[PDB]
Parts: structure tokens; C-alpha cells; sequence
């Protein structure tokens, strides 16, 4: 069955890891456990398609920027994560797709933009503007809660029909 290599990148405590941990674990790790890297998968249903997701969890906390170079050359597509409460995150968005455009060497990697922490009444990051951001890189939006759960899914799988259709 097809495999599909997710990684997900962004700031320090945009929600990379609570993102995947609801993904795969189905529960809100509600915790900053500040990652170093963590590799997990699960076996899921796409569209119709059982797949394996295999997501590469990274480490935000851009002391690890030269680590993340190596370890992202694995993988097939990039969740670009910010949180809608953190505009310093949305702005280090680009950071973080230019690096994962240098390591693939493409500009057109399967990627998705994803605003994370949409249950918190704190925006500050409207969700037109990375409507924007994400058009003005050709690659699909989600807004995600890894708390509730909301679009959580939504923001894995996306990148799975990304990685698809490249
Ligand atoms: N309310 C809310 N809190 C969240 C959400 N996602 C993550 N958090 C919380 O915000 C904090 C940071 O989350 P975390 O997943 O560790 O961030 P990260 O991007 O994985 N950190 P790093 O790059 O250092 O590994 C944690 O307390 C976590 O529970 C969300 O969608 N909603
Ligand atoms: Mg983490």
C-alpha cells in the first residue's frame, strides 16, 4: 500500500507535534514537550484509499534548523504549520518552505499551509491572509485545531492529495 511521507514544520510551539499526535494518537498531547524529532505513522483511509502516513515531527525550535536539513530530504511532503494566535509564526512560514524548497531542490514541493490553534480566541493572524499566503505559494490551506480535533485530518490528508497530484 502506498506510503505517504508527511513531515511538519513551522515555529517553535505553532502545535507541530500536537497536530500529529491527534493525528496518529488521537488525543491532545496538551503539553510542550519541545520536540527534538519524532517519526510516527498510521495506517488510514484517504479518499477511499487505505495509505500508510508516515509523519516526520520536527523540532521548531530553530536550533535545529542544520538538523532539520538532512532529515527533511526524506520526506515526500511538508506541512507548514503556524498558529493563527502567533503572527511571528506566520511570518516564519516563509523560512520554512524556502528551506524545504533548497533541500528538495524545487519550488514546486508537495506542501500544504496550515494555521493551527483555531479554537483560541486569541487571532491574530486572519484567515484571509493565509488564504493569501498559501494561493501566493500555489498550495492548499487548512485550519486546524489539535485540541478539538477540528481539521486536523483535513490538513494530513490534504498534503497526502498534494503529494498525489505532484
Ligand atoms: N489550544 C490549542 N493549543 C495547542 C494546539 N496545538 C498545540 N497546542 C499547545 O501549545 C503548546 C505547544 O504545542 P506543540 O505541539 O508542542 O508545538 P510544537 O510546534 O510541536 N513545538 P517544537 O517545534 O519545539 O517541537 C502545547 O501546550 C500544546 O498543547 C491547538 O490546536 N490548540
Ligand atoms: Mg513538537
Amino acid at each position: 500500500m502506498t506510503e505517504y511521507k508527511l513531515v511538519v514544520v513551522g515555529a517553535g510551539g505553532v502545535g507541530k507535534s500536537a497536530l500529529t499526535i491527534q493525528l496518529i494518537q488521537n488525543h491532545f498531547v496538551d503539553e510542550y514537550k519541545p520536540t527534538i524529532e519524532d517519526s510516527y505513522r498510521k495506517q488510514v483511509v484517504i479518499d477511499g484509499e487505505t495509505c500508510l502516513l508516515d509523519i516526520l515531527d520536527t523540532a521548531g525550535q530553530e536550533e535545529y534548523s542544520a538538523m532539520r536539513d538532512q532529515y527533511m530530504r526524506t520526506g515526500e511532503g511538508f506541512l507548514c504549520v503556524f498558529a493563527i494566535n502567533n503572527t511571528k509564526s506566520f511570518e516564519d512560514i516563509h523560512q520554512y518552505r524556502e528551506q524545504i524548497k533548497r533541500v528538495k531542490d524545487s519550488d514546486d514541493v508537495p506542501m500544504v499551509l496550515v494555521g493551527n490553534k483555531c479554537d483560541l480566541a486569541a487571532r491574530t493572524v486572519e484567515s484571509r491572509q493565509a488564504q493569501d499566503l498559501a494561493r501566493s505559494y500555489g498550495i492548499p490551506y487548512i485550519e486546524t485545531s489539535a485540541k478539538t480535533r477540528q481539521g486536523v485530518e483535513d490538513a494530513f490528508y490534504t498534503l497526502v492529495r498534494e503529494i498525489r497530484q505532484h
